[PDB]
This record gives structure tokens, sequence and C-alpha cells, in this order.
């Protein structure tokens, strides 16, 4: 039962619980893309 979040969810640098492949931002504590 592991339901990782989204990339427009909400999310703290203490507890990023997001899908692989991402990069939680500290700045709008939301799941950004790793990928550019």
């Amino acid at each position: 039962s592991e339901d990782c979040l989204g990339w427009a969810s909400r999310c703290s640098p203490k507890n990023d619980k997001c899908c692989p492949n991402y990069k939680c931002s500290s700045k709008d504590l939301w799941c950004k893309y790793k990928i550019w």
C-alpha cells in the first residue's frame, strides 16, 4: 500500500513521499521536475 504523490502535489523536505524521477521543491513545497 504505497501510493506516491504527483508532481502537482504538496510536500516538505523533512517528509518527501513523491514518485521517483522528481525533486521536492522546498520553495513552493511542491514536487518539481527532476528532468529539465
